[PDB]
C-alpha cells in the first residue's frame, strides 16, 4: 500500500546515503555512517529523524533483517568469519 | 541433506553460545571458531563440512535466521536500535 511506498523510499535514502557515508570517510565507524545517513535520507524526504529509523524497523521487522543488510551491503561479523574459515579450511 | 544441516547449525549454535558463557569477555571470532571445531568433534567432522552446512543454511534459510540461533544482533542494528532509541 501506499505505507510500504513511502518506507521503501526512506529505506532507499537511507541505504544509498549509508554507502555514500561508508565510501567518503572509509575509516568512519558504522555508527557514524548510520547517523550521516539517517540525517541525509531525512533532509531529502523532508521527514524526521525519526521517522527515518521507524521506516527502518518496520522494513527489517516485515521484510528479515537480512533483506535491509543486504541493501546496505553489509556482511555481519560472524559470517565474515565464517567465509575466513571456509577459505582458511578450503 | 535437510537433517543432516540442522543438526549441525544447532551443534555450532549450542557451542556457540557455550564459548560465548565460558569466554564472555572473548570477541565473536573466538566463539565462532571456537564452535566450528566443536561441532566438527562432536560428530567426527572436518571443519570444512561445518562451515560449508552453516554457509548452505544461511543461503536457504536466510542470515538472520542463523544469528537468532546464536543470539548475536549485528552492529548496525543495534545502532538504528540505538538511534531510535535517541529520538525517542
Amino acid at each position: 500500500g501506499e505505507e510500504q511506498k513511502e518506507i521503501e523510499t526512506l529505506v532507499e535514502l537511507f541505504a544509498e546515503a549509508f554507502r555514500e557515508a561508508k565510501r567518503q570517510k572509509k575509516n568512519g565507524t558504522p555508527e557514524e555512517w548510520a547517523r550521516d545517513a539517517v540525517e541525509e535520507a531525512a533532509r531529502q524526504q523532508g521527514r524526521s529523524r525519526k521517522d527515518v529509523v521507524e521506516a527502518l524497523t518496520k522494513y527489517a521487522q516485515e521484510q528479515g533483517r537480512d533483506e535491509l543488510l543486504k541493501r546496505l551491503g553489509i556482511t555481519p561479523e560472524i559470517y565474515k568469519v565464517i567465509q575466513q574459515i571456509r577459505k582458511e579450511e578450503g
